[PDB]
């Protein structure tokens, strides 16, 4: 048995994760880190990102963890080039043309691009095709959380006063079962889900704080919001963690009975799981390579079979 020779590109939660993950797969090696920085803290030997390619054949699998909003969209093509890569790309608007750039440099070079894994993109978007093309008539909805929210937690701490803060997004536990039954083809976003933000700050900015948050335009006006101004040890304490999750709900009609499909997701912390899916999709990434393909794929076009460690007549054998 030759382990797959896995290297991780970016250091930062999504890279720790996967360094971490990689020591409980039976078929992968930790070759090493590629970095900007010089100076990481692990004992993972560390390359510059410039040096990739003299390292092309000592990597079967290159898991590209840097940043989705500049970084991605730019650098990943290049690394296409050098060995099979797989990203957690989460830019949906984009994803289209991401899957054709990738797919390109990835033929080119003879590789298998995965583009856009993780939980969702990834996880969830695998069961809104299955569910959908199982139910032809069909409602469907995707609710985030209980989880934090980086977008909203910025808005929350550049409020004048606010010392340290985090929101977070809960599906409407009212809009879930509505879903559930079937009667939730009308309602808006700012029903679908609560905002709960925890503030640190002096007491005698309570006041306007809290009203300029329930005031903030696209934010949180509109929404069911509740806010807890908490101690400092309260929030270093319960509010430092990366938790996540989500509802996928699908509902149909057969002539007069529903079928409701739920998938749901709890992650305690939201790195560990989006590498876990990373790391599956590199092990399906590099059998397809194997198998005389190339090009880029998105988590649609993967038969389930190929992320497990496993061999196809075990998993039929036991599974199915
Ligand atoms: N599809 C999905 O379900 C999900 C996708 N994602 C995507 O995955 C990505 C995860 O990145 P994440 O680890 O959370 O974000 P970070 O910002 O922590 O990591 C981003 C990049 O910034 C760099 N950097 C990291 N830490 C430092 C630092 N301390 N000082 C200076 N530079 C640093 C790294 O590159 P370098 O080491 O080279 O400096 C790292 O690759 C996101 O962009 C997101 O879009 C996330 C969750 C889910």
């Amino acid at each position: 048995m030759t382990n797959i020779r896995v290297a991780i590109v970016g250091y930062g939660n999504l890279g720790r994760s996967v360094e971490k993950l990689i020591a409980k797969q039976p078929d992968m090696d930790l070759v090493g880190i590629f970095s900007r920085r010089a100076t990481l803290d692990t004992k993972t030997p560390v390359f510059d990102v410039a040096d990739v390619d003299k390292h092309a054949d000592d990597v079967d699998v290159l898991f590209l963890c840097m940043g989705s909003a500049t970084d991605i969209p730019e650098q990943a093509p290049k690394f296409a080039q050098f060995a099979c890569t797989v990203d957690t790309y989460d830019n949906h608007r984009d994803i289209p043309r991401h899957r054709q750039v990738m797919n390109e440099a990835a033929t080119a070079a003879g590789n298998v691009a995965l583009v856009s894994t993780g939980w969702d993109p990834g996880m969830f978007s695998i069961n809104r095709v299955y569910a959908a093309a199982v139910l032809a008539e069909h409602q469907q909805h995707t609710f985030w959380g209980p989880g934090l929210s980086q977008g909203h937690s910025d808005a929350l701490r550049r409020i004048p006063g606010v010392q340290k803060a985090v929101q977070y997004t809960l599906p409407s536990e009212d809009a879930l079962e509505k879903a559930r039954r079937g009667e939730a083809g009308d309602l808006t976003g700012k029903q679908t889900h609560k905002r709960q933000c925890f503030v640190v700050a002096d007491a005698a900015d309570h006041e306007r704080i809290e009203n300029d948050i329930r005031t903030m335009p696209d934010y949180f006006v509109g929404y069911e919001v509740e806010v807890n101004f908490i101690d400092e040890a309260t929030f270093d304490s319960e509010h430092t963690g990366m938790p996540h999750g989500g509802h996928v709900i699908t509902t149909g009609d057969t002539g007069g009975f529903n079928h409701t499909v739920e998938y749901i997701l709890k992650l305690d912390r939201n790195p560990d799981f989006t590498a876990s899916s990373q790391i599956a999709f590199g092990r399906a990434a590099h059998r397809m390579k194997q198998q005389g393909q190339s090009g880029a794929f998105t988590v649609l076009e993967v038969a389930p079979y190929l992320l497990s460690p496993e061999n196809l007549d075990d998993l039929i054998a036991r599974d199915v």
